[PDB]
DNA sequence: TTGCAGTGCCCACAGAGGCCAGCAGGGGGCGCTAGTGAGGTGGTTTTTATATGTTTTGTTATGTATTGTTTATTTTCCCTTTAATTTTAGGATATGAAAACAAGAAT
């Protein structure tokens, strides 16, 4: 039901919505006071603050090396400690951590 | 001793293959972030629900009006007995009208 002008993006929540706009109207007012790099959220900030000084809260389980976010230390653990590899080629036998 | 037939040696430029940097192939692991997606909390309203006050409905009691009841004073229908009242002779009256007499008038 709702639908949006700058895209065809569609969605039943009108708080995604909202969103949706906030991304197009690019509402960043979150600047970094060692650098100029700004962002739209507060965690994003963070994250920043927290790679400029050592200050990586996300532990690895597994070793005693550390992240500043959570993503890093699933591929992590998928790299070295749980192998996962979900996606997999086509003809060759191969299948990494990432798409990428 | 020489000409001829056959050998020795020294060089050198090719030929060759290991040495080497350069460079491209597939794949492993990390630094960092935009952008949703979902889940949880807070606010808001809202909606159901509950309780109070007012009014409406139902019930009760009293007074008035209607119907009925045996008196009870009309009243009215029906007797036997008078009290006017009417009808029928019977005698008397009256008022008329001829009748006779008397008085003018004529012949
Ligand atoms: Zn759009
Ligand atoms: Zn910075
Ligand atoms: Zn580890
Ligand atoms: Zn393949």
């Amino acid at each position: 039901t709702f639908q949006c002008e700058l895209c065809s993006y569609t969605c039943p929540r009108r708080s995604n919505l909202d969103r949706h706009m906030k991304s197009h109207t690019d509402e960043r007012p979150h600047k970094c006071h060692l650098c100029g790099r700004a962002f739209r959220t507060v965690t994003l900030l963070r994250n920043h603050l927290n790679t400029h000084t050592g200050t990586r809260p996300h532990k690895c389980p597994d070793c005693d090396m550390a992240f500043v976010t959570s993503g890093e230390l699933v591929r992590h653990r998928r790299y070295k400690h749980t192998h996962e590899k979900p996606f997999k080629c086509s003809m060759c036998d191969y299948a990494s951590v990432e798409v990428s």
